[PDB]
């Protein structure tokens, strides 16, 4: 069902989780079928499954970790901050990202937007 | 103008400066005449100045600081996370909250919205 509250920060807690090992598969099936996502926000949607597989597979070998609580409203929203360790071309870099989410009535994350830019990366 | 991604970090840092110091009408001035405020998200929309101006009143004599860097895009959009520690009768709480807010055209508060919930009191 709509996850309560406490269930918001669980789940958005695991997402980062899944996203620090890199479980690829894992973190796909925390989507609904048919989930947007919207990263950087200001560009264009990714939508369904397939598009989102594509988009993490494409990302992933980083280190990521929450760096604050996940905030959770009681309408099946949550939003939190992390930060985001990468190599980039041989350079090490960070980046400071807030994403906020809104959950289904199973559970699944429905839309996702993440907020950052240029000036939240430190290279 | 519609602020840059630089120019969101410093209206939004501003805006808790002025939480924090509780100068009640340069907060009103930071938005739009006819903005509406969510907070928390979740919660039915307040519009306009005069709304905004008693909800604000309402509140403070608060501390209230950024505990994080301020994400912001290249659409006049921006999220922070911040606490605001406060006394609640007799008692004293801290709560951790994320602002979501868009600017418009003038570099004002367009729209903004607050995250956080029970889960998000320490008292």
């Amino acid at each position: 069902n709509l996850p309560t509250a406490q269930e918001v920060q669980g789940l958005m807690a695991r997402y980062i989780e899944l996203v620090d090992v890199g479980d690829i598969e894992a973190i796909v099936q925390m989507f609904a079928d048919d989930a947007t996502v919207e990263d950087p926000f200001g560009q264009p949607p990714i939508h369904g499954r397939e598009q989102i597989a594509a988009f993490f597979r494409q990302g992933l070998k980083v280190r990521a970790c929450l760096t604050g609580p996940v905030r959770a409203s009681h309408n099946g929203c949550g939003a939190m901050p992390f930060r985001v360790e990468m190599v980039w071309n041989g350079q090490p870099c960070a980046l400071d990202v807030i994403d906020v989410m809104r959950f289904d009535e199973h559970g699944r994350i429905q839309t996702m937007q993440a907020y950052w830019s240029e000036v939240n990366l430190s290279v």
